[PDB]
């Protein structure tokens, strides 16, 4: 059902979300270990993904929530990184994508910070690396994070010191760094219906010089 057209480096909406990928970059705590060691990426391709039945039902659940709220969606597009990328663009979301040990429960994460995302690209904590050469910094093999459209509704707000249900009434968690100051936002959501991955973007993360 899934179709991929590719974006023109050309067309404004291409360079919009690599601008939203470059700018959404910054250090992290862990030195690099788990997403590698770098400052900005070489993108590669940009894809939107086209699935009528994934899109009707995030549309949906969207009204849904919508009604819920004071008729407020709260849809925000949000960075994600798996190794499950290519089944997600196909199938969508779902249980099986949920972070059983979340700090804020069991349910889907997304990042404002692109270099989050990609810290997941190869497993939790980076798990081995790349397939090819065992490298979570490697600078070589083609990395591929989603950048998705997310229903957050009602977000409760938990403080950090940085499937599931959400907390009563509540269509989403906002996970908000307190220490680091320029860390930005993780959410979770409880249903995969809330996310569509509208982009595909492959890309290298580029060795400092
Ligand atoms: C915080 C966060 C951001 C992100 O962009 N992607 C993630 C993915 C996982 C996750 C969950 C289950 C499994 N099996 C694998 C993986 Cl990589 C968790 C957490 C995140
Ligand atoms: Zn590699």
């Amino acid at each position: 059902g899934t179709i991929l057209i590719d974006l023109s480096p050309d067309d404004k909406e291409f360079q919009s979300v690599e601008e939203e990928m470059q700018s959404t970059v910054r250090e992290h705590r862990d030195g690099g270990h788990a997403g590698g060691i770098f400052n900005r990426y070489n993108i590669l391709k940009i894809q939107k993904v086209c699935n009528k039945k994934l899109w009707e039902r995030y549309t949906h659940r969207r009204k849904e929530v919508s009604e819920e709220n004071h008729n407020h969606a709260n849809e925000r597009m949000l960075f994600h990184g798996s190794p499950f990328v290519n089944a997600i663009i196909h199938k969508g979301f779902d249980e099986r994508h949920a972070y059983i040990g979340g700090m804020f429960g069991a349910g889907i994460y997304f990042a404002e910070n692109s270099s989050k995302s990609n810290q997941y690209v190869y497993g939790i904590g980076g798990g081995t690396g790349c397939p090819v050469h065992k490298d979570r910094s490697c600078y070589i093999c083609h990395r591929q994070l989603l950048f998705c459209r997310v229903t957050l509704g009602k977000s409760f707000l938990q403080f950090s010191a940085m499937m599931a249900h959400s907390p009563p009434g509540h269509h989403s968690v906002t996970g908000r760094p307190s220490v680091n100051g320029l860390a930005l936002a993780e959410y979770v959501i409880y249903r995969g219906e809330q996310a569509y991955p509208e982009y595909l973007i492959t890309y290298q993360i580029m060795r400092p010089e």
